[PDB]
């Protein structure tokens, strides 16, 4: 589906816009040297720009987007990325050798600043045939981006890797097929290592079959994993009408579904998915805004720009929620 692929666009006008103001990278909580805390700025600018090279209408979607982003968004898309990295970092520290599975990734560069900062971690981006053609176009056509992942100008990868360079890899897979899925992780992940798989806005846009086969058979494949989900909710309190505004809005301007939104409409049910694993944490952005986010980062981001509805940023933050599920 091309309307699937395209909410990357809005993922990466999010992205570019916190970038842009300021909000990331943060340092502290990304745990970013001085050095690759201007390589994180400079790899996703790099990315805009190789992006119009390679699509006038990607580029015109992502950048209106982009300069037309509030403070409220800027807010919900660093606690999305911080939230994320706060518990890959504490499973990367604890456990030298690891291997990422990033699931629906888009176009996410969180893996170029962490193989850097982890030698023995290796890293598997897996996106839908279109996505990842757009994303190795870019990545080796930039000169900065071919640095980083140590990659040729030329389509040198074999089979069924676009990218296949040492402990990063980049692959076509539909993950609402299982057959597919399984035989991708065959040939590029071990079930002894450690791991940690990232369903980053990814189970939302499926359907309850498909996702909870994508659950059920990942956490069966491996013996000891992690799983970083993060994803919308529709909302449980009574005269709540985020979730039902939100597939109202989705399927009118866009023909975008969300099937599962109202299905899992707390941070309870959607932790419930998961219930095979044994440890299962779940909290929503708003409670990791307040709990998780030091004092010297609350003051910085108010420097920024001005948050003046402090109370519309949590009706939105806690309609998104992020979930750690465990298991050995
Ligand atoms: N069945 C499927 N197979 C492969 N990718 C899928 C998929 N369903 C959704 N996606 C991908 O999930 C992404 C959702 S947008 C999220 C982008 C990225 N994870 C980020 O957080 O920045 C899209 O890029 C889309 O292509």
């Amino acid at each position: 589906e091309r309307i699937i692929q395209q909410t990357d666009y809005d993922a990466l006008s999010c992205k570019l816009a916190a970038i842009s103001v300021g909000y990331l990278p943060s340092s502290g909580l990304q745990r970013l040297s001085v050095d690759l805390s201007k390589k994180y700025t400079e790899w996703h600018r790099s990315y805009l720009i190789t992006l119009k090279k390679f699509s006038r209408r990607a580029f015109g979607k992502v950048d209106k987007a982009m300069r037309s982003s509030f403070p409220v968004m800027n807010y919900g898309t660093y606690l999305r990325t911080v939230g994320i990295d706060a518990a890959i970092l504490e499973f990367l520290v604890a456990n030298e050798k690891v291997q990422v599975v990033n699931l629906g990734c888009g176009s996410d560069l969180r893996m170029l600043p962490l193989l850097q900062m982890f030698p023995h971690l290796a890293y598997v981006d897996i996106d839908y045939n279109e996505s990842v053609e757009l994303k190795n176009s870019i990545l080796r056509e930039s000169e900065i981006l071919r640095i980083s992942l140590g990659l040729s100008k030329e389509d040198t990868a074999k089979s069924p890797f676009l990218i296949d360079q040492g402990r990063y890899k980049l692959a076509a897979c539909d993950l609402n097929d299982i057959t597919e899925t399984t035989r991708l992780l065959d040939v590029c992940t071990k079930r002894e290592i450690p791991t940690i798989v990232i369903s980053e806005c990814l189970l939302c846009y499926m359907h309850n079959n498909e996702s909870q086969l994508l659950i059920n058979t990942i956490m069966s494949k491996f013996s000891h994993g992690l799983w970083i989900s993060y994803d919308p909710i529709g909302g449980s309190q009574p005269n709540d009408r985020f979730g039902a505004i939100m597939q109202s809005n989705l399927k009118e301007s866009r023909n975008l579904e969300m099937p599962t939104l109202m299905t899992y409409n707390s941070k309870e049910k959607y932790a419930s998915r998961w219930s095979a694993a044994p440890n299962v944490i779940v909290n929503d952005m708003w409670e990791i805004f307040n709990a998780q986010i030091p004092e010297s980062e609350r003051k910085r981001l108010r420097s920024l720009q001005f948050l003046d509805e402090l109370e519309e940023l949590k009706v939105m933050q806690t309609h998104y929620i992020l979930m750690k599920a465990q298991w050995h």
